Formats: C-alpha cells, sequence, structure tokens
C-alpha cells in the first residue's frame, strides 16, 4: 500500500535521529500512524525493514551510475563514472547508512554485509567489468580487475569520507573536477601501456 | 607541581566520551577532577581550549608511532614500513573515539574539527611528503607535487579498510595486511618509478 512508504520514511527518520537499535518497532508504528499488526504484516522485523531500506537505496544509487562504455573514450568513460561516484557521496545516503550501521558496534553483521555488497562492492564490480573490457582491448594493463577498480575509486575518493564526516568538505563542481582529474591522471600513469 | 592539568585532562576526556562535548560542562569537569572552577579556568580559558589540548596531545602521540622513513633502507622497505605503521592505527581503532566525538557535534565546532584534521591526518601526509621529496631528489620517483603523491599513496594503501573496519567486517591477520600494503605499493610504484 501507500502506508508501506509512509512507514519507510518514518523509520528512516528515526534511524538517523536515534540509531537502529535505539529505534523500536513501537516508535515506528506510532510515527507512521499504524497498528503494530499492520506494521508487522508489511515487515516481519526491524531487521527486515532496514534491509528493504538498504536494498532500495542501493539499487537506486546503482542506476544513477553510468555503465561505462569504451566507445565513449577510455578517459571520458572513467571521468564520467568518477563524477557520478562522487556526486553520490555528497548527495546520497551512503555516509548516513555507514554511520547508522557503525553505531551498532558489530551486532548486525548480516545487515552490515548486505549494505557493503549492495552498495560499495556493487560499484566496484560494475567498474571492474568495464576495466576487463579495457584490458581485453589492450588499452590498460593490470592483474585483477576488482583490485584495479578499487584502486581507481580509492584514488578519486581519497580523503573525502573523513572530511565529510568532520564537516569540512565543501566541494564546488570545479573542486570535484580537479579531484577526479588528479586521480585519473595517476590511475592512467600506472595502467596505460608503454 | 601544578600537573593537576593532567588530572583535569583525563577527567575531561572521560566525560567527553561518556556524554559528548556539548553535553559536558566546565562545572562537571571541575567536580570530576577535584578542583575549583577558579583553578580550572586559570589553566584553561574555555571548554574549547581544553579539547584543543586533548586533540594536540593525542595527535602528537600518534605521530611518534610513525617511522621516519629512510632511503638507505631501500625505497620499497621504507614505504612498506611506513604503510604498516599507518594501517596499525586504523586496525586498532586509535582515531575512533576522537572522530566520534567531533562528528557527533554535527559541524558546530569547525575550528576544532580542522585542528584535528591538520594535527593528525594532514600531519601524516606532510611527513610522508617530505620523504617523497628526498626520493624524488634521488631520482628514484617522479611526480609533480609531494603532498598529492603522499595522499595518493595513503589512499591506495588505506583503500577500503576504514569502511570495512567501521562496519565490523574486517579481521586482519598480519598476512592480510602485508597483502593490502603490497598491492597499494606495487601500484604506487607502477605510477611513479621511472620506466
Ligand atoms: O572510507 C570510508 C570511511 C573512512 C573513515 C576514516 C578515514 O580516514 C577514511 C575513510 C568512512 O565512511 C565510508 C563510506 C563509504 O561508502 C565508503 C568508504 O570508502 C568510507
Amino acid at each position: 500500500g501507500r502506508k508501506m512508504d509512509i512507514v519507510i520514511r518514518a523509520a528512516w527518520q528515526l534511524f538517523l535521529e536515534q540509531g537502529f537499535s535505539a529505534t523500536s518497532m513501537d516508535a515506528i508504528a506510532k510515527a507512521a500512524g499504524v497498528s503494530k499488526a499492520t506494521l508487522y504484516a508489511y515487515f516481519p522485523s526491524k531487521e527486515a525493514l532496514f534491509a528493504s531500506l538498504i536494498v532500495a537505496e542501493c539499487e537506486s544509487l546503482q542506476r544513477d551510475l553510468p555503465v561505462p562504455k569504451l566507445s565513449a573514450g577510455l578517459s571520458e568513460a572513467l571521468r564520467d563514472f568518477a563524477r557520478q561516484y562522487l556526486h553520490t557521496f555528497i548527495h546520497r545516503k551512503d555516509v548516513a547508512f555507514v554511520r547508522i550501521i557503525a553505531n551498532e558496534s558489530g551486532r548486525f553483521p548480516v545487515l552490515a554485509r548486505l549494505f557493503y555488497e549492495s552498495g560499495p562492492e556493487a560499484t566496484i564490480r560494475r567498474l571492474a567489468q568495464f576495466l576487463e573490457e579495457a584490458r581485453a582491448a589492450r588499452v590498460l594493463e593490470f592483474d585483477d580487475p576488482m583490485e584495479a577498480a578499487n584502486q581507481f575509486l580509492s584514488l578519486v575518493r581519497g580523503e573525502l569520507p573523513l572530511l565529510i564526516v568532520l564537516g569540512l568538505s565543501d566541494l564546488t563542481e570545479e573542486a570535484i573536477e580537479q579531484e577526479i582529474e588528479a586521480g585519473l591522471k595517476f590511475f592512467l600513469k600506472a595502467c596505460q601501456p608503454r
């Protein structure tokens, strides 16, 4: 129903205000204006609710990432993928999610891994498949595509998660282009043949 | 002595991590340390100043656990050693309480947040950068800016681990750490070694 989404938005609000364990299914029901019966019918448990929230946001973020195409040019394809990757830190729920899960002090490993595999690791895999294509075409060289994808993302991302968390990141579109161009230049120094 | 300053420091640290920075008052700190407000405010003009001392102290300390890398040891071994000590910090979560305390302020204390950044993380970059200048001067690496290069080295080696640790999905044997480092270094050198 339309209640499912109202519940979702109400739960998100509380998880972010208070944390996951500090939010009760009781509080969620009240904030969404439904009976516990209704709530538990749509979601078997708090853990199931948060899982839905995770998969939904992560599938969403993933379709805002381009599928990079070699036909667009090696540099432009990476540059574009990088640009979308960084816009998603700054303007999406990834840091929030990590904050919420980290605050659980390791007591929900299944959710923690679900987030990891649905978001960050998924991003790595998509990029990796592009990097396989580039290696097959002899325009990059490296031993493992996932390792290389992760290196590219580490370079481009750099230090920003920390800066964001400290509340010091203020990134104009121009400052982002510079971040990307530095990371890419380096990535290509290491992986382009000569 | 008037080392009381240290008792106050430890008492404030305790409260900041129990309750948060804003939730802790100079009044509570005085009581927990067993001094008058007069004594307290004589040593520290404000709560912000007290936290700044804590920050500078903990950051200087973490910095001494890092080696000063030496070209005589070999380029690779020197970096490898620096990397190893750098990751130790993350793995044993030596930064985490501080970051928690600052992050939980939701950006209301930007001067302290920057003080932490410049005393810790940025300091690490600067140390490495000075080593990389020497390596460049010795013609064994090439790159345009030493801070940029230092930051790139550290981003490579660090990669994804901070995230994994925070999520509670990392358990890193010594061997797994060597592999993390070797991967980051191999790459760093592919990009910066001549030929
Ligand atoms: O690396 C991080 C960190 C982290 C924490 C401390 C650091 O010094 C660097 C990164 C925090 O949240 C994330 C969140 C992410 O989605 C991906 C990441 O790679 C990270």
